[PDB]
DNA sequence: CATCG
DNA sequence: GCTAC
DNA sequence: CGATGCGTAGC
């Protein structure tokens, strides 16, 4: 029995203070993958490193309060990949990689190209060094997932203005297109699709109007298994009962072990 | 990027 | 106040 | 529709 949960905290501190340090470990979750933490290694608490005893591993920006990537399980990690070979992208610590044996589960923020232009550049040559990987990471031949903020919603029941928002970043085409290739022509199992076709899942919500009231969100956290690992897959849930950030952790249970 | 006009 | 969201 | 504005955590 395996529970993984996916959180974007938006400062790993401020959620620290609404409440998650409990959380961690009330939601008996084994594997917690974490993203934004806006902070370096030593802003970094014993208990932010080490929540409950749970190992830890992170991967923070080269600048103060920003990006950053971590994952905490209550196992030790027989191995573990920090950054993603390429430094361009490592230098805002946004990948982290560990192997228990046979499973290896990843953090990972991918770069929101919302704010101005050459983030959204950043964001699909992001995408263009990333998809070999995950290829690679599917020929691998082992149990992976891959969670994290992938900023990118995949079809219109992803989010509830689908609509407007053809021209944001987020729901663009192209976007779309490439989660839509690593889905089908790289055989990647977007989970919560997967496990419930016809409920949206929203993880996020802007802080603009009540988006959050209305529920007018975007299922942009996402958590991408393996066929084999996928299959084993049993539930999964939206945690949503106390708010740690501007999104809510996203938990899948595996009957595996 | 929800919301207004 | 400023920045990235 | 296309044009207005705009909350947060952390420097």
């Amino acid at each position: 029995m395996l529970k993984i949960i996916s959180a974007n905290v938006n400062g790993i501190r401020s959620a620290y203070k609404k409440g998650f340090y409990e959380y961690i470990a009330a939601s008996g979750a084994d594997i917690v993958c974490v993203q934004e933490l806006k902070a370096q290694e030593a802003d970094l608490s014993a208990d932010m490193k080490n929540p409950h005893g749970m190992h830890g591993h992170w991967h923070c920006a080269e600048k103060r309060g920003y990006s950053g990537v971590a994952v905490y399980s209550k196992r030790k990690p027989d191995n573990v990949q920090i950054g993603m070979g390429i430094e361009e992208f490592d230098r805002e610590g946004r990948f982290v990689r560990c192997d228990f044996g046979r499973l290896s589960v990843i953090s990972l923020y991918l770069p929101s190209g919302s704010s101005a232009e050459e983030r959204q550049q950043v964001k699909y040559r992001f995408l263009d060094a990333f998809y070999p990987m995950l290829e690679a990471m599917k020929n691998e031949g082992r149990d992976i997932v891959v969670c994290g903020d992938w900023n990118i919603a995949h079809q219109n029941i992803d989010l509830k203005n689908w609509k407007g928002n053809q021209k944001n970043s987020g729901f663009l085409p192209e976007e779309r297109e490439w989660i839509g290739k690593v889905i089908h022509k790289l055989g990647w199992t977007d989970m919560w699709r997967t496990l419930y076709p016809d409920v949206p899942g929203y993880t996020w919500w802007s802080n603009r109007g009540q988006a959050y009231a209305k529920d007018v969100g975007w299922r942009i956290d996402y958590q991408m298994v393996t066929p084999e690992l996928a299959a084993k897959a049993v539930s999964a849930h939206v945690y949503k009962d106390e708010k740690f950030s501007d999104h809510a952790p996203l938990v899948v249970e595996y009957d595996y072990a």
